[PDB]
């Protein structure tokens, strides 16, 4: 019955174009009755960094710091930080994750890679059975609503920063799809900065439209075929 | 003629395989009579968050805030905050900047993504127009020295991770490429974890072996023929 979406949302102004996107999101899955939590990454002073600040009480080897086995060790003895712990469990409950941030350099901004790198632990989001088809999150969707500088004409084969499947491959099958996340397509809004009014305008009601018939949609084939083949 | 060396590190641990690797690179280059600097990230605290605290001047908009544009007018007017100012000092004067990580979800640890995106600005590392081979790090050579968790194996085409390469254009080509600098052959370490204590040493003492002909190397053709062939 319903269903769960956590926005993931890594802007530091509420009024700028990807605020707004996170804003057309909350109001249309809300309008859909769907259940619809947000966490505002900047707003939050969400931590990136990796760190032993991450386990609580004693480390499995305090000799010798090796984040993975440590904090793999810390989700099975439930001995997180809260601040992981809470992210987990909004996806957790989650049926749909949206990430909504600006491209940087390629990527997602810092601080959302820090969400990903300190929230997706092992044990949580993938374990050495459990990864790809067999991820940790299987069942679940994600999808990536991203905004670039770059207009789309410079983000193809031959053009100077390459297809954009050719950046979204350490983001959709490295991260989401190892977890087991099924991916739905990536939403671009290409160069905001540079369009009209109008572009803009068609680039939200798009988002908003899209979002209308989300659940309709089937994941895409997260391949490298479909990143880099024909 | 001498070269000075920047060594922007990121791992928690000093007695870790990274850390060999950074000490490594240390003692063969400062063993040929180069200058050399380590950015120790997480010892220094490295702040990995574009915020409006990296702009201490009078901001260009203060009603909507853009990070790019502020810390564009920042760099020019000399009123960015300090951390950033001193990483892009050892910059400005390296020959060669090398990057020792761990791989964290087919991309750079976050607070080394924090590093890129915050010192990286517009006015120093580039300008529109002013990128890919006009970037304003022309002249200078980039390294990635990246470990994994996966195997090579896992690492090719028809492994399950696709092709190593694949994961290096973000890194490589939207990244460093853009911002001007020549690419050298990336050195990656693969899957030191599973690797015997005599494979590890080899991995090590392999790094070592080839920085002591780095200087006579040449970059690699980083285009998207080389990361994805076809
Ligand atoms: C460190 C860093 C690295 C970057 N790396 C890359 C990269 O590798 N590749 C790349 O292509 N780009 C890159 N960029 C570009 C960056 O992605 C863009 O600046 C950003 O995505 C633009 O969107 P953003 O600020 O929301 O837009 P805003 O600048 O927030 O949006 C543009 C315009 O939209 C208007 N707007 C807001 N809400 C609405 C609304 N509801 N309807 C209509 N208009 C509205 C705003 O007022 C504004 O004038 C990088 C930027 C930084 C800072
Ligand atoms: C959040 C997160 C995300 C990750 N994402 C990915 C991913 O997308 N893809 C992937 O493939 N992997 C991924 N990993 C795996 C991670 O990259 C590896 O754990 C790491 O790179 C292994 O190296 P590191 O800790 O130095 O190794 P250590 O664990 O530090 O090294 C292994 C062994 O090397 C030994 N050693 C150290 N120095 C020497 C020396 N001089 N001579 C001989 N032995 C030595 C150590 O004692 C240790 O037993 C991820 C890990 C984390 C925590
Ligand atoms: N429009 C572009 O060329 C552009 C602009 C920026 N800018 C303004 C921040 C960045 N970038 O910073 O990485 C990258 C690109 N990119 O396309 O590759
Ligand atoms: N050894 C591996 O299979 C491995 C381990 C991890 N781990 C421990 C963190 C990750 N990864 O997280 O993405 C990826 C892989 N990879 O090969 O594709
Ligand atoms: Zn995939
Ligand atoms: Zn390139
Ligand atoms: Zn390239």
């Amino acid at each position: 019955a319903g269903k769960k979406v956590l926005i993931v949302y890594a802007h530091q102004e509420p009024k700028s174009f990807n605020g707004s996107l996170k804003n057309v999101a909350v109001d249309e899955l809300s309008r859909q009755g769907c259940t619809v939590t947000v966490s505002d990454l900047y707003a939050m002073n969400f931590e990136p960094r990796a760190t032993d600040k991450d386990i609580t009480g004693t480390l499995s080897n305090p000799e010798v710091f090796n984040y993975g086995v440590e904090t793999h060790e810390a989700y099975k003895q439930r001995s997180l930080a809260s601040d992981i712990t809470d992210e987990q469990k909004k996806v957790r409950e989650a049926d749909l994750v949206i990430f909504q941030f600006p491209l940087y350099w390629f990527s997602v901004p810092a601080i959302l890679k820090g969400w990903m790198d300190r929230v997706l632990c092992q044990g949580f989001a993938f374990d050495i059975p459990g990864f790809y088809d067999s991820g940790l999150l299987q069942g679940k969707l994600a999808l990536l609503s991203v905004t670039t500088g770059g207009t789309a004409e410079m983000y193809t084969k031959t053009g100077v920063n390459g297809d954009s499947r050719y950046f979204l491959w350490p983001l959709q099958h490295g991260t989401l799809h190892f977890c087991g996340f099924k991916v739905l397509a990536p939403q671009i809004s290409f160069a905001p900065e540079i369009a009209s009014e109008e572009e803009r305008k068609g680039m939200v009601a798009a988002w908003s439209q899209r979002l209308q018939t989300i659940w309709k949609e089937e994941p895409i084939p997260c391949t490298a075929h479909w990143h880099f083949g024909q």
